RNA sequence: GCCCUUCGGGGCAUUUGGUCAAUUUGAAACGAUACAGAGAAGAUUAGCAUGGCCCCUGCACUAAGGAUGACACGCUACUCAAAGAGACGCUACCAAUU
């Protein structure tokens, strides 16, 4: 099957972040003249999610050997569909990558970010993710097992 | 596509490239607010330096300035004795008012 579009470019137009400052800095593309606390607490919800059955399909990266997965397909915000140049698929066990890059083609680092976010490190072969800010109920183990079993092999 | 042909064939032209167009998690920085708060053995302070895993402004990486730009002010045995003079040191502990 062809890769379906997940959202549309009418809402994947490119535009500024909302104004949190006196003046927009065009070098760093950030707002200035404001505060620091706002940035710390602001962590919004994701604008999409992807489906293996509904969204994952074939593309020009399935045509081209030795290419990477689509990061925006992983985030569920890939409006490209079949015309994306990166795979719309979960990696299998036969999908291995060199230490210098990750599965999305982004370069890995010698270190970690000090909040352990981002791409990762080739100085540690880490296969363990850390999922915080979970609402504490009793079915949390069932919910985590279901969703991450949907996201891969554990 | 064009050209040539002796109608079999042959020629002309030949491998681009900038990680996607997507801003939370691969790195911008002030200001406001809070707080404190300026060297030289009394008080007040003109400065010029020194050293670099501290830099900023500047064309100056052969000016100048930035509080003399700041930092400096903790800590503190270790190449290490000798002479002569002592030692109930190294063991025991001991029998009359009238």
């Amino acid at each position: 099957r062809p890769a379906r579009p997940q959202i549309d470019p009418a809402l994947v137009k490119s535009e500024r972040p909302p104004q949190t400052g006196t003046v927009f800095n065009i070098w760093y593309n950030k707002w200035s003249g404001g505060d620091r606390e706002d940035k710390y607490l602001s962590q919004t919800h994701a604008k999409g999610r992807c489906n293996i059955a509904r969204d994952s399909g074939y593309t020009r990266a399935d045509s081209r050997p030795g290419s990477y997965f689509c990061l925006y397909f992983a985030r569920g915000i890939c409006p490209k569909g079949q015309d994306c140049d990166y795979l719309h698929r979960l990696p299998t066990i036969h999908d291995i990558f060199n230490p210098n890059v990750d599965c999305f083609g982004r370069d890995k680092f010698a270190d970690y970010r000090d909040d352990m976010g981002g791409v990762g490190s080739f100085n540690r072969q880490n296969r363990t993710i850390y999922v915080g800010r979970i609402h504490v109920t009793d079915d949390i183990e069932e919910i985590v097992a279901r969703h991450f079993a949907e996201w891969g092999q554990i």
